[PDB]
């Protein structure tokens, strides 16, 4: 179509189960480009579904521009084109930084901010119904220019139907990243009916990666290596088994250093990891919460 004929690839940046990322230029800015081959149109129209969403776009949400279609003369390409961030992914960023703490707060507000957003129901006209990701972790989340995260990858996400309490696709699986899986996910106790389960567990997930950042925050020269949670106990790619054994059985989560408690925004980090890893869904914080507590954190801090 008239958006993918204008637009020059210029570096693979990316691959995925589900299509390969691109660095692109669209009417001279740079732009992203995820491309699927012809066998994956229904990862790819899903994708452009959730991405078209009424009253979607967030300053915290990846920035969707078009659904397009490019057919070379011997195959056609699905791509789907957003914005681009240089900085590419938070799990990237915090492999190569550090962050102070003005820098974590910012990071995890803005992720708290988006995930709020996601999963907020706007009643109207132009309503925006509530979504669950499914597959929250610091490798689908962005880094702005400005410090600040966009959520991304949103092509497993699920929407509510709120006047009968019905999900769109009607999940009958497991999907998503096993090491960032919620106990109830795990253990397949979970009510794939109740689509606030569904939030919970994204709520487990937001926990591991504020847990990520954390580590790399950088006090008097004191900060820990990058490490995915779960490093200590469990292998590189992770089974289901591997991981309820960790995360149901032995009821362990990340550790929590004592040393957090010295510092105030460190403090409050910790907690609302805790609150996010209750085995129990309905016992943990909302993102709403979250984002009410570090938007408290930010103005004491004068970011
Ligand atoms: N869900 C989705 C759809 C289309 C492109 C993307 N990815 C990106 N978007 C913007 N900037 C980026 C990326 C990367 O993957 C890596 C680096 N920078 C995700």
């Amino acid at each position: 179509g008239t958006i993918a004929r204008t637009i020059v690839l210029q570096e693979s940046i990316g691959k995925g189960r589900f299509g390969e990322v691109w660095r692109g230029k669209w009417r001279g800015e740079e732009v992203a480009v995820k491309i699927f081959s012809s066998r994956e149109e229904r990862s790819w129209f899903r994708e452009a579904e959730i991405y078209q969403t009424v009253m979607l776009r967030h300053e915290n949400i990846l920035g969707f521009i078009a659904a397009d279609n490019k057919d070379n003369g011997t195959w056609t390409q699905l791509w789907l084109v957003s914005d681009y961030h240089e900085h590419g992914s938070l799990f990237d960023y915090l492999n190569r930084y550090t962050v102070t703490v003005e820098g974590m707060i910012k990071l995890a507000l803005s992720t708290a901010s988006g995930l709020a957003h996601l999963h907020m129901e706007i009643v109207g006209t132009q309503g925006k119904p509530a979504i669950a990701h499914r597959d929250l972790k610091s490798k689908n989340i962005l880094v702005k220019k400005n410090g600040t995260c966009c959520i991304a990858d949103l092509g497993l996400a699920v929407r509510h139907d709120s006047a009968t309490d019905t999900i769109d696709i009607a999940p009958n699986h497991r999907v998503g990243t096993k090491r960032y899986m919620a106990p109830e996910v795990l253990d397949d106790s979970i009510n794939m009916k109740h689509f606030e389960s569904f939030k919970r567990a994204d709520i487990y997930a937001m926990g591991l990666v504020f847990w990520e950042i954390a580590r790399r925050c950088s006090i008097g020269g004191i900060h820990e290596d990058y490490q995915l949670p779960y490093y200590d106990l469990v292998p590189s790619d992770p089974s289901v088994e591997e991981m309820r054994k960790v995360v149901c059985e032995q009821k362990l989560r990340p550790n929590i250093p004592n040393r957090w408690q010295s510092c105030e925004a460190l403090r409050v980090m910790a907690k609302i990891m805790r609150e996010c890893w209750y085995a129990n869904g309905a016992a943990r914080l909302t993102a709403l919460r979250i984002k009410k507590t570090l938007s408290q954190l930010s103005q004491q801090e004068g970011i």
